[PDB]
């Protein structure tokens, strides 16, 4: 599809059989979610955006689905304020940005 | 043009007669650069990303060219850890996400 910016674009994603809104944000490096709980052993990290950086729980090798597009990928946890999709697992589901 | 990525969206700008370098974010509800001196008066703001907020400098109406393509609107200045066209230049230029 075709996404306008006017307004955020959010879309439903799917991971560990739950449904989640998440933002496709292309200035975010990695993707990182609200607190949840996920399959496999994790490492931590410190990811740093606009405020500071945060303390976020590492797993890779994590299936999501989004907007019905399968990707694999490394899926961050932690006290984010909104879901966001980064350039990761954009990538994969062959999200460009156009103009 | 069509911008994948596999890296980050770094595009030149031109603003107040300078190059410089910016992310353009779909993740950016506005557009945010590094400190810089602007024309006219400012008006507070407050902008939160994932770690936390900051304070910038608003300036209204301002000049800024983005890979050739020209906009003039609001440009938020402050302690940002790099350039950022946010949505509100982006729509202005046509830009969407497409996948
Ligand atoms: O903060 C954000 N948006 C806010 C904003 C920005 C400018 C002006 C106004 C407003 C309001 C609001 O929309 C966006 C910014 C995000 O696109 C990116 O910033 C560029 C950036 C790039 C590199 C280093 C630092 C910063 C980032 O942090 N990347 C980092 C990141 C994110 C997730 C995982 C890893 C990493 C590493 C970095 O790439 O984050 C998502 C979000 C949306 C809404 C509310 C909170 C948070």
């Amino acid at each position: 599809p075709q996404i306008t910016l006017w307004q955020r674009p959010l879309v439903t994603i799917k991971i560990g059989g739950q449904l989640k809104e998440a933002l496709l944000d292309t200035g975010a490096d990695d993707t990182v979610l609200e607190e949840m709980s996920l399959p496999g052993r994790w490492k931590p990290k410190m990811i740093g955006g606009i405020g500071g950086f945060i303390k976020v729980r590492q797993y890779d090798q994590i299936l999501i689905e989004i907007c019905g597009h399968k990707a694999i990928g490394t899926v961050l946890v932690g006290p984010t304020p909104v879901n966001i999709i980064g350039r990761n697992l954009l990538t994969q589901i062959g999200c460009t940005l156009n103009f």
